């Protein structure tokens, strides 16, 4: 698991997060749409978005980013003990919304992207560490979820 030091990393670097939920949902969610298309295949609801403008200018979007890191939020302040948090979340993602694990690893790749992206400078070699670290454990979690089901 994580140690006491590197969850506390990564809650500080979470603090980031929560001064602009919604701008760095947005922008996690933008990185994962226009860098893999076929994500935004799986919302019925973002599939009318063509260009990045028109995701960038989407209140919708950046309502459904405010969802996703509250989720994910909610998650990293269990500090490994979310199994009733991340329990429902997989059995949706794999019953439900059909969502294949890869697309779980893009998104946390994206995460790291727009942390660095809008703190260049201020998320240091060992928050980095850390922050990876609790995505590849939820990421982790889920797959264990998912093989449960057969899903993929
Ligand atoms: C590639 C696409 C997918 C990725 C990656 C992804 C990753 C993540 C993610 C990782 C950090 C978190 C946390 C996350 C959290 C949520 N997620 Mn998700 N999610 N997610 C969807 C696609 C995806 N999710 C779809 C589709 C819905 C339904 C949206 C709608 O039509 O209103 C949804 C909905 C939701 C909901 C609403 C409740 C529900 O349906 O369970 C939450 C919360
Ligand atoms: O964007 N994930 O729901």
């Amino acid at each position: 698991g994580l140690s006491d030091g590197e969850w506390q990393q990564v809650l500080n670097v979470w603090g980031k997060v929560e001064a602009d939920i919604a701008g760095h949902g947005q922008e996690v969610l933008i990185r994962l749409f226009t860098g893999h298309p076929e994500t935004l295949e799986k919302f019925d609801k973002f599939k009318h978005l063509k260009t990045e403008a028109e995701m960038k200018a989407s209140e919708d979007l950046k309502k459904h980013g405010t969802v996703v890191l509250t989720a994910l939020g909610g998650i990293l302040k269990k500090k490994g003990h979310h199994e009733a948090e991340l329990k429902p979340l997989a059995q949706s993602h794999a019953t439900k919304h059909k969502i294949p694990i890869k697309y779980l690893e893009f998104i946390s790749d994206a995460i790291i992207h727009v942390l660095h992206s809008k703190h260049p400078g201020d998320f240091g070699a060992d928050a980095q560490g850390a922050m990876t670290k609790a995505l590849e454990l939820f990421r982790n979690d889920i797959a264990a979820k998912y093989k449960e089901l057969g899903f993929q």
